[PDB]
C-alpha cells in the first residue's frame, strides 16, 4: 500500500537531514576554530581534524604552500600512529597546485599514473582528494584527503569539500593578521 | 491511526530540512561573494543582501567601525525606496558595540526604552536585530536587522546569526588583503 512508500520517504527525508546537518556541522567547526585561534599554525591540525571526521579519512594533511613547493608549515590528522607526508613527491597534489582543480582519484588501483607508486601502496591508500586551498586566485595550500579503501564521493560530498576549501582559504588568509 | 502520524513526521522532518537547507544557503552565499570580491567595499552590499533575502527583512545595514565609531563605510539593503541610516543614534546599537553581544529587540513596542524614539516609529520598525562583527576580539561593524512587524526568533535562526556574523568577521578581515 501507499503507506509503506511514506517508510520509503521519510527513510529518505531523515538521510537528507542528517546529510545536511553533518555539512553545518563541519562548517560551524571551521569557523569556531579560526574565532578561537591567535596565529596561523594553531589553526592547522583542527582543521585536518576537522576534516577527517567529517569525511572519516584514514589521514587528512594540510600543507601550506609557498609560490608552488608546499611549505614546512602544515597540520595532520591520521589514525595511524605516525603520519607520513609524501605529497611532494605526489602526481595528483602536484596537479593540484598545477590546476587549481580539486584531483579525485576514486581507485588508486586504476589509475596507472599511480597504481606503482611505492608510497601510495606501503601506506594501503586506494583512494585520494586533493584540493587546492585558494583564496581569491592566491593559492595558499593543499588539503589532502586519504582513504584505505575506494570511495565513492556524492554530489553533495563534493559541493562540501568545494566550499569547505574556499572558507578554508577565506580562514587562513584572516589568520594572518597581527 | 499510527499512520496518519506518519503525515505529522514527514511534514515534520521536511521543514527542518527545508531550513537546513536555508542555512547552508546563505554560507554558501557569503563564501562566494567574500571569494569574487577584491576588495572590503565591493562585499558589503553583497553581504547586507544576502543577509536580507534569508531573514525575509525590511532591511538590513552593514556598517563598519572605527574604534566605537560607526564608519560612514558601510553596505545595505531595503524594500523600502530609500535607506535610512540612524543607527549612531539608536540605544540597540550602542548596547552591542559596548557588550560585543547579539541584542534582541522582538517587539519595540515593548521596549520603553526604544518605542519613544522617532526614528523607529517613523520607518515603522517593530523588532530589531544588531548583531556585533567580531573577529577574535576585534569589533569591526555591526550588521542590523530590521522588520515592520513583530519577530520571533527560533533557536536555529540565533545559531544561524551567531555563526553568521562570525564567518563574516572573517570575510572581512581577509579583504583587508592587498
Amino acid at each position: 500500500q501507499r503507506a509503506a512508500e511514506t517508510y520509503d520517504l521519510l527513510k529518505q527525508r531523515t538521510e537528507e537531514l542528517r546529510r545536511a546537518n553533518a555539512q553545518m556541522s563541519l562548517l560551524t567547526v571551521l569557523v569556531q576554530v579560526t574565532q578561537a585561534s591567535n596565529s596561523l599554525e594553531a589553526i592547522l591540525t583542527p582543521i585536518a581534524t576537522a576534516f577527517a571526521e567529517s569525511f572519516a579519512v584514514n589521514a587528512c594533511i594540510l600543507q601550506m604552500l609557498e609560490g608552488q613547493t608546499l611549505s614546512t608549515i602544515q597540520g595532520f590528522y591520521s589514525q595511524q600512529g605516525t603520519v607520513n607526508n609524501w605529497l611532494n613527491q605526489d602526481p595528483l597534489t602536484n596537479e593540484a597546485i598545477a590546476t587549481g582543480q580539486i584531483q579525485v582519484a576514486a581507485n588508486i588501483a586504476k589509475d596507472p599514473k599511480l597504481a606503482s607508486i611505492s608510497q601510495y601502496q606501503d601506506n594501503g591508500i586506494q583512494s585520494h582528494v586533493v584540493i587546492p586551498i585558494t583564496y581569491r586566485n592566491e593559492m595558499l595550500g593543499v588539503l589532502s584527503l586519504q582513504w584505505q579503501q575506494p570511495i565513492s564521493l556524492r554530489e553533495d560530498e563534493l559541493t562540501l569539500i568545494h566550499l569547505s576549501a574556499q572558507l578554508v582559504a577565506i580562514a587562513l588568509t584572516s589568520s594572518r593578521c597581527s
